């Protein structure tokens, strides 16, 4: 499913997400944006045989089951084609998972180049959340 910007947020803020870790809800939304254009079905396969999975574009070499990659640890305990459904349930608990370690959200690159120190409250405007 693509999501709307606000369709978005209001699921994330029904989720807990807004102040998960520190992390107000504009974070989580502009990571969104970047990393799959609000997309859970999308997918991105790196240089190292790993892939991102999913509207947060989570890695198989660290967090989910792809079968096909090497020297993975899967620390979400899922099978990755469980971050692309229309249903985020699964792909929010794991991002929960993701910034407890010491990175925090700064372990999403596109969090670090186009939401850290940003104005980012264009990202819930009009929301009404």
């Amino acid at each position: 499913k693509v999501y709307d910007r606000c369709e978005l947020a209001r699921a994330l803020k029904a989720s807990g997400m807004d102040g998960y870790a520190g992390n107000s809800l504009p974070n989580w939304v502009c990571l969104s944006k970047w990393e799959s254009s609000y997309n859970t079905q999308a997918t991105n396969r790196n240089t190292d045989g790993s892939t991102d999975y999913g509207i947060f574009q989570i890695n198989s070499r660290y967090w989910c089951d792809d079968g096909r990659t090497p020297g993975a640890k899967n620390v979400c305990g899922i099978r990755c084609s469980q971050l692309l459904t229309d249903d985020l349930t699964v792909a929010i608990r794991c991002a929960k998972r993701v910034v407890l370690d010491p990175n925090g959200i700064g372990a999403w690159v596109a969090w670090r180049l186009h939401c850290q120190n940003q104005d980012l409250r264009s990202y819930v405007a009009g929301c009404g959340v």
